[PDB]
């Protein structure tokens, strides 16, 4: 045992994620121990995996969340150490209580600052005291004082919305307060309760999020930003970094904020900071206490393996990187590409008749499809991620294009004709676009 302390490692995830994980492994010489539905048996890092365990049937509910199956695999194997990836038990804490408490290294932050994030309330409340900014509003329920209510209004400025306290109304000047506020108390009245709330109205705002690596030691970097306001459904579409707009002086202004604030809350491990970001100013939703899907993007234009650092915070390391050390160069766009149904969006399963890959330089392909491989119904849309970098955002783009044009696969329904489209979309070429952008090009509205 020496290779790298986590000798081996479980890798509680599937698709692309997986396979990503177990590069990272086996760059670091370390045994992956891949767990698996009786439906990926076909994986390409299952496929590729030193040891393979099945953990159940198809159904993720019976398979991947599966929790004493996992903590089992983990057992006759020897492993020491678990990467639960994103999504599925990635953030939940009695997932990672169990698993540490089993004797095993969960790979990610702290049961109980899984359970603080995790947490809306207690999320905010933490945000606000280490000094990132967050939604301005009432701070509780409304009363019926008028004066007040206007007031508040006043200083978060208009537009702000009504909400009810157990589920929303638009103001747009002090002249409507009133009104809008008993309007929206009948409403919940029936709706739901009679209590409401009052925020700050954030119109049109783009999503801007920042990656960070803390090492639970009292070192903590926040690695540039990324946009990902290319959205349908709430779903991410494209991601991109550095965000378009943000001066270095305002990233260091957020970035440092972040950075502090995983400090603050004793933060473990890699995460995320989400902002809705409108006119020039941030504000906090949520923190995904995990690796980020679009991570990649970060990950080329700063030169750092987010998944290595994982494993060496998981490892006990304390950081090696200084925010000093960190620079941000050229630009990476990422495009998901997905197996889905044009009219639901939905997974669209069935086998890929013929699949090619694109190529060339600032090309990054994360997937693990192949030709042959079998789009399974039981998950989620997505069968890969094609990520390009360049010196500037216009190479990035161009080199998108080259690559999505490049990309073949047939014998399933995806979303590649989705993306050369947003790709050739002038308004994203000029960058900046809001999170209603995308459902307003195709009439999702």
């Amino acid at each position: 045992r020496g290779s790298h302390m986590l000798d081996k490692i479980v890798i509680a995830n599937r698709g692309e994620i997986a396979l990503r994980i177990l590069r990272a492994c086996k760059e670091l010489g370390i045994k992956t121990v891949a767990v698996h539905s009786s439906a990926d048996r076909d994986l390409k890092h299952v496929l590729l995996a030193d040891e393979t365990v099945c953990i159940g049937p198809a159904p993720s509910v019976k398979s991947y969340l599966n929790i004493p199956a996992i903590i089992s695999a983990a057992e006759i194997t020897g492993a020491v150490a678990i990467h639960p990836g994103y999504g599925f038990l990635s953030e939940n804490a009695n997932f990672a209580e169990q698993v540490e408490r089993s004797g095993f290294i969960f790979i990610g932050p702290k049961a109980e600052t899984i359970r603080l994030m995790g947490d809306k309330v207690s999320a905010i409340a933490a945000m606000k005291k280490a000094g990132v900014p967050c939604v301005p509003g009432s701070d509780g329920p409304l009363g019926d004082d008028m004066d007040k209510n206007r007031a508040i209004a006043k200083r978060i400025g208009y537009p702000v919305i009504i909400k009810a306290s157990g589920g929303m109304r638009v103001v747009r000047g002090d002249a409507e307060l009133a009104q809008s506020i008993s309007m929206t108390r009948a409403e919940a009245k029936a709706a739901f309760n009679d209590m409401v709330y009052m925020e700050k109205y954030l119109e049109n705002p783009r999503h801007v999020e920042i990656q960070v690596l803390a090492d639970g030691q009292g070192n903590a970097i926040y690695l540039a930003e990324r946009d990902c306001s290319m959205q349908r459904r709430h779903q991410k579409v494209v991601e991109e970094a550095p965000a378009p707009g943000i001066t270095p002086e305002l990233r260091r202004y957020i970035g440092e904020r972040c950075a502090k604030a995983c400090v603050d809350i004793g933060y473990r491990g890699a995460g995320t900071f989400e902002f809705l970001f409108e006119n020039g100013e941030f504000y906090f939703i949520e923190m995904n206490t995990r690796i980020q899907v679009e991570h990649p993007v970060t990950e080329m234009i700063t030169g750092v393996d987010l998944i290595k650092e994982q494993l060496r915070i998981a490892a006990g390391q304390p950081l090696s990187i200084k925010q000093e050390e960190v620079h941000v160069r050229g630009h990476a766009v990422e495009c998901r590409i997905n197996a889905e149904d044009p009219n639901t969006f939905l997974p669209s399963p069935g086998k890929i008749t013929r699949f090619h890959a694109p190529g060339g330089a600032g090309v990054r392909w994360e997937s693990h499809i192949y030709a042959g491989y079998t789009v399974p119904p039981y998950y989620d849309s997505m069968i890969g991620k094609l990520i390009c970098y360049g010196e500037n955002r216009d190479v990035a783009i161009a080199r998108m294009k080259n690559a999505l044009q490049e990309l073949i696969i047939d014998g399933i329904k995806t979303n590649v004709d989705l993306q050369i489209r947003i790709m050739n979309d002038e308004n994203f070429q000029h960058g900046g676009t809001n999170i209603h952008y995308l459902e307003k090009k195709l009439g999702l509205q």
